[PDB]
């Protein structure tokens, strides 16, 4: 057990970490945003995302 | 001189370092631990260390 009061240096200081871990699958998409959705072209080029 | 005290950050505090220091040399070992020496083959395939 460590013991950390808050009265010493950030060396012995509780920090909350988040590690994010994640993975480019082939599952549908779930989590990106509130981005636009745009209309859909069938003879046109253009730069899909 | 530094004249460190013992009543500030961790910026201004001293540390004792080690600097270990060493190079892999024709000479016969010396220092690689208590670890289980072996049997010896002369006439099969292993994995020698």
């Amino acid at each position: 057990s460590y013991g950390f009061r808050p009265t010493y240096g950030v060396g012995h200081q509780p920090y909350r970490v988040v590690v994010l871990s994640f993975e480019l699958l082939h599952a549908p998409a779930t989590v990106c945003g509130p981005k636009k959705s745009t209309n859909l072209v069938k003879n046109k080029c253009v730069n899909f995302n």
